[PDB]
């Protein structure tokens, strides 16, 4: 039954993935991003010049005043609100409903964005890491407390105006080819995980692995980068920079400011390289790699030029607070979030993006020894 959730994702580019929902009584219908990278469910709960619509407590007659505030202020953006709970169905999804927590959004800065067509997030991740503290227990968690939905999920974000699926429960296997691959949950606060080696078109950045994972590594939907601590950024931008010398680019495209541009279907994707992330694995001793193209870590961008050139923004940003494998690294793959096991699993996507000579893969076994001291603490 899970072919009801094929496609239940949309999007534009660099602005998240977001399914629908309804909350309430009568239900009404919003759409909302879904994030890995954290735990609150939150709406617009109030007008806002970005909202199309918004959550009003006023006419469901299940809604319940929790009587107690709230702020989630994320790497950017956040938002303030009163907490709350509703009854909370997704349409495209399971065929239950439940009764959540749900965050009112009343005040916002830098959250909303200007004709998005989403109103509100879905935290996806542990309590851990709910506001205003951990006893808020997370929309994921009420799902399978009150249901029989298995705990697991699974994301297939495709690129090229995007789409997606949401497998709540389960895994579809129409989704993905070849083999799943899994690494550990480290600690079940973020989706955390271990990052034990990276390579550019295949040579070892050489680094101690601790950097990679420094000061954690986690896999975030609701960020659209890959984003990097800065020694291991500033290593990975020196060796694509090396490679696409051939080129010129403007000042602030390695910043992910400035956009680059070439003549339709002419873009040189030849002279940027493949990045490989080796994760840990189920066994001792073995890790696997995904690889990641260009086509990924450049982000296509509309070209406000009277130009209809092909132009892109470099999705790779410098991280204080860790790796994230955001939005362009999980495009193509289809991810297993397998809460039940305590491990998360990669395989090629079936929306897998192309390049003319190259594929983003999932491949082991690989050996790597000592992959404990990776870990940071
Ligand atoms: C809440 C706690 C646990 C917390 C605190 C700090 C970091 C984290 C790690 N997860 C972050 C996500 O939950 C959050 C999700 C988000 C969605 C929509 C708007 C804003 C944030 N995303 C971000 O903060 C990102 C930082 C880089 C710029 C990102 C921008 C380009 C802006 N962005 C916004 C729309 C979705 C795609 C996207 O890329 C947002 C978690």
């Amino acid at each position: 039954s899970f072919v009801e959730m094929v496609d239940n994702l949309r999007g534009k580019s660099g602005q998240g993935y977001y399914v629908e929902m309804t909350v309430g009584s009568p239900p009404q219908t919003l759409n909302i991003l879904v994030d890995t990278g954290s735990s609150n469910f939150a709406v617009g709960a109030a007008p806002h010049p970005f909202l199309h619509r918004y959550y009003q407590r006023q006419l469901s007659s299940t809604y319940r005043d929790l009587r107690k505030g709230v702020y989630v202020p994320y790497t950017q953006g956040k938002w303030e609100g009163e907490l709350g709970t509703d009854l909370v169905s997704i349409p495209h999804g399971p065929n239950v409903t439940v009764r959540a927590n749900i965050a009112a959004i009343t005040e916002s800065d830098k959250f909303f964005i200007n004709g998005s067509n989403w109103e509100g997030i879905l935290g996806l991740a542990y309590a851990e890491i709910a506001r205003p503290d951990d006893s808020l227990e997370p929309f994921f968690d009420s799902l399978v407390k009150q249901t029989h939905v298995p705990n697991l999920f699974s994301l297939q974000l495709c690129g090229a105006s995007v789409g997606g699926s949401m497998i709540i429960g389960g895994i579809d296997h129409s989704l993905y080819t070849g083999s799943l691959w899994y690494t550990p949950i480290r600690r079940e606060w973020y989706y955390e995980v271990i990052i034990v080696r990276v390579e550019i078109n295949g040579q070892d950045l050489k680094m101690d692995c601790k950097e990679y994972n420094y000061d954690k590594s986690i896999v975030d939907s609701g960020t659209t980068n890959l984003r990097l601590p800065k020694k291991v950024f500033e290593a990975a931008v020196k060796s694509i920079k090396a490679a696409s010398s051939t080129e010129k680019f403007p000042d602030g495209f390695w910043l992910g400011e400035q956009l680059v541009c070439w003549q339709a279907g002419t873009t040189p994707w030849n002279i940027f390289p493949v990045i490989s992330l080796y994760l840990m694995g189920e066994v001792t001793n073995q890790s696997f790699r995904i690889t990641i193209l260009p086509q990924q870590y450049l982000r296509p961008v509309e070209d406000v030029a009277t130009s209809q050139d092909d132009c892109y923004k470099f999705a790779i940003s410098q991280s204080s607070t860790g790796t994230v494998m955001g939005a362009v690294i999980m495009e193509g793959f289809y991810v297993v979030f397998d809460r039940a096991r305590k491990r998360i699993g990669f395989a090629v996507s079936a929306c897998h993006v192309h390049d003319e000579f190259r594929t983003a893969a999932v491949e082991g076994p690989f050996v790597t020894l000592d992959m404990e001291d990776c870990g940071y603490n």
